[PDB]
């Protein structure tokens, strides 16, 4: 057995036992392992999985607290108003290290040996779903910068995939959805987000019409926020 | 506001967050806070709820994991067994831990205030179920240990219930759903476990008879558990 293949099985445990944040470091140390080649498609899926679960609790948590906060910051309770605050900022502490982690190793390691189509767009998204997540609670010149870096990164991974990927391809349509998700959330842009999922959703329907679980499910979501924003 | 207002109402954060270890902190605040009096009914209830998820986590985590290593250990796959042995082996850490530290705010806080039949067969009855799940993975005379301290704190705390808790009371009723499922998981005793359970539900059905969604609950526990370990 090698080191490599170590980590990915324990990754694989971590998974199961949904100790997702050992999942992460695992497949953290399986990335900076390699340097020339770059993660197969499984450790790739493993890598973002294992994220995806340890930010995805902070931001479930993140909206919990939020939406308590809003309810009592409109009953003028102020004392509970400033405990859920001080609650929130140490969600919204963790939210910004998983983004950081991340982000760095997509920088570092992940972004620069993309050997084709399908990682860099793969690893193009993730780059702006996590600088999408730094902008959900960001406000100021923060949220302008995160938003920014977000943009860039998404209109970067989509000229590569609407190029190189067919418009049926999950990683194209994930990255359809998260796109129109981040116009029609952070900008505040639901005309910009529906053309965007539309089309997206129509491109795949023709070329579905002409020439997987995986992209059904995708393009099942594009349809429920094309329903969703058309109201 | 009050500290222990404030962690209080923390704790209800983190519960409706669920980020169940920092419940768990805040409730430990609370506890060691006061020292004459006790928790109060909500508060008391919190703080088994927090450990309830911080412990079940890992339990659930453990099961997960010890089926597999069954599974690969039964197929000779001897390089899978070990490194999922040495993950459990960090499941199994973190459950001593966590045991620890309620077991021992058990004894130096909670039990010492326990002004009630209520909260002493509460407390109790914590104490039972923590040995417990340490004995779940133990072997040796580890196991032998876990289980005896199980034992000699759920006694403590059926005499206390038996005489003082109606039959319907759900920490009772609790006390016996658990002190059944000891029997049955650890001392590998179907029959006693089944004698006491029914004496229990029976007990309840009686006084329910001739004298709570709460209690209701726990006892169709019983029941799943009479009929399923009648097979
Ligand atoms: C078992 C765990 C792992 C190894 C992580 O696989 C989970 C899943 O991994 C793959 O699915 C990916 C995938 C997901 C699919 C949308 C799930 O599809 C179904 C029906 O199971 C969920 C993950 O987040 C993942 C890896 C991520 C993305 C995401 C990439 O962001 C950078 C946007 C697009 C999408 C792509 C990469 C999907 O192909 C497979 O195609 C999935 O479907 C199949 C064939 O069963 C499998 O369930
Ligand atoms: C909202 C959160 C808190 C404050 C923790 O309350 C949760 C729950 O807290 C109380 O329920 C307790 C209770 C639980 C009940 C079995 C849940 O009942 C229902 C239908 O919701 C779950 C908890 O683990 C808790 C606190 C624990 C125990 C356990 C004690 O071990 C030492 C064995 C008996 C049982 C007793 C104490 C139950 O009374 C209430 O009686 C419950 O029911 C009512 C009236 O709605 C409420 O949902």
């Amino acid at each position: 057995p090698t080191a490599r293949e170590e980590n990915v099985y324990m990754a694989k445990l971590a998974e199961q036992a949904e100790r997702y944040e050992e999942m992460v470091e695992f497949m953290e140390k399986v990335s900076n392992s390699l340097g020339s080649e770059e993660l197969t498609v499984e450790e790739r899926n493993l890598l973002s999985v294992a994220y995806k679960n340890v930010i995805g609790a902070r931001r479930a948590s993140w909206r919990i607290i939020s939406s308590i906060e809003q309810k009592e910051e409109s009953r003028g309770n102020e004392e509970h108003v400033n405990s859920i605050r001080e609650y929130r900022s140490k969600i919204e502490n963790e939210l910004s290290k998983i983004c950081d982690g991340i982000l760095k190793l997509l920088d570092a390691k992940l972004i620069p040996s993309a050997a084709s189509g399908d990682s860099k767009v793969f690893y193009l998204k993730m780059k702006g779903d996590y600088h999408r997540y730094l902008a959900e609670f960001k406000t100021g010149a923060e949220r302008k910068e995160a938003a920014e870096s977000t943009l860039t990164a998404y209109k970067a991974a989509q000229d590569i995939a609407t190029t190189e990927l067919a418009p049926t391809h999950p990683i194209r349509l994930g990255l359809a959805l998260n796109f129109s998700v981040f116009y029609y959330e952070i900008l505040n842009s639901p005309d910009r987000a529906c053309n965007l999922a539309k089309q997206a959703f129509d491109e795949a329907i023709a070329e579905l019409d002409t020439l997987y679980k995986d992209s059904t499910l995708i393009m099942q979501l594009l349809r429920d926020n094309l329903t969703l924003w058309t109201s």
